[PDB]
């Protein structure tokens, strides 16, 4: 793959670097045409890299590069590549943190729809927010996998948050992710990534909940999945999400839906949810 530096390279006097999130938050000066000074996240090679290690950074931004813009995935910025200083790949900042540690939060600011008055729900999460959040991550990862790429963590803690209630795919126990092919055979495609969704799916609708509470992941665990025991509907859930959960989860990975898919089916029940808002805020 190529770098193209005339359009992505930045100045390293043109960070400030800040604390860490190895990733860090930065300020960036003139990274923008739309403004001088940017908060950014800055992925970076620790003191004392190997060549193969700078490699992989370095293989990790042409990918970006060539995977090109979408909503729903972190931002591309800049990367600060030639010699000087270490390699620096720079993105935007979400600074409400993963989806994990967001959802976690507002479990006690939890209700399932709106109506009047509507401000005693003011910054409140609902049903919408929630099938919004499956529906923006699944068109991301629709984009990715029509670039021929492969996810390989998708997990809630991978899940952005930035403003005006946008979810972001990013890459900052694993196992409890991992489709069955992936754990016995070692196998990474599209449709582990799927398996692995609809693992992110029952962290949403749970508000950010451990997968699988309280069970030993051990060769237990795995001879269980693999012989198709499946987590239980979780708290938040309805009872399409739930099954679309299943879907994802089938043990055959070509039977389960395709991101293009999931992208259609939740789009839909964002819609039919949003009808039946519209009914409940209309009667009361
Ligand atoms: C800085 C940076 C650089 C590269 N990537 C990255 C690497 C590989 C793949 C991807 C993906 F999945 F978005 F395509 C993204 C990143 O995800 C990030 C990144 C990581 C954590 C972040 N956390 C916050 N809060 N904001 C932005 C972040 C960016």
């Amino acid at each position: 793959l190529p770098y193209d530096a005339s359009k992505w390279e930045f100045p390293r006097d043109r960070l400030k670097l800040g604390k860490p999130l190895q990733v860090i938050e930065a300020d960036a000066f003139g990274i923008d045409k739309t403004a001088t000074c940017r908060t950014v996240a800055v992925k970076m090679l620790k003191e004392g890299a190997t060549h193969s290690e700078h490699r992989a950074l370095m293989s990790e931004l042409k990918i970006l590069i060539h995977i090109g813009h979408h909503l729903n995935v972190v931002n591309l910025l800049g990367a600060c590549t030639k010699p000087g200083g270490p390699l620096m790949v720079i993105t935007e900042f979400c600074k409400f943190g993963n989806l994990s540690t967001y959802l976690r939060s507002k479990r006690n600011e939890f209700v399932p729809y709106k109506v009047a008055p509507e401000d005693l729900y003011k910054d409140f999460l609902t049903l919408e927010h929630l099938i919004c959040y499956s529906f923006q991550v699944a068109k991301g990862m629709e984009f990715l996998a029509s670039r021929k790429c492969i996810h390989r963590d998708l997990a809630a803690r991978n899940i952005l948050l930035s403003e005006k209630n946008v979810v972001k795919i990013c890459d900052f126990l694993p196992l409890k992710w991992m489709a069955p092919e992936t754990i016995f055979d070692r196998v990474y495609t599209i449709q582990s990534d799927v398996w692995s969704f609809g693992v992110l799916l029952w962290e949403i609708f749970s508000l950010g909940a451990s997968p699988y509470p309280g069970v030993k992941i051990d060769e237990e665990f795995c001879r269980r999945l693999k012989e198709g025991t499946r987590m239980r509907a979780p708290d938040y859930t309805t009872p399409e999400m739930y099954q679309t959960m299943l879907d994802c989860w089938h043990g055959e990975p070509s039977q389960r839906p395709t991101f293009s898919e999931l992208v259609e089916h939740l789009g839909n029940l964002l819609q039919a949810n949003a009808q039946q808002d519209r009914h409940h805020h209309h009667h009361h």
